């Protein structure tokens, strides 16, 4: 798990969650589905 990639929110209902000292990017839309690392 390698964190360097840009999860911030990409739309307006997208969501980040915090977790062990990583973060992750769920959303409605399938294609903002991310996970930071
Ligand atoms: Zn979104």
């Amino acid at each position: 798990m390698k964190v360097r990639a840009s999860v911030k929110r990409i739309c307006d209902k997208c969501k980040v969650i915090r977790r062990h000292g990583r973060v992750y990017v769920i959303c409605e839309n399938p294609k903002h589905k991310q996970r930071q690392g």
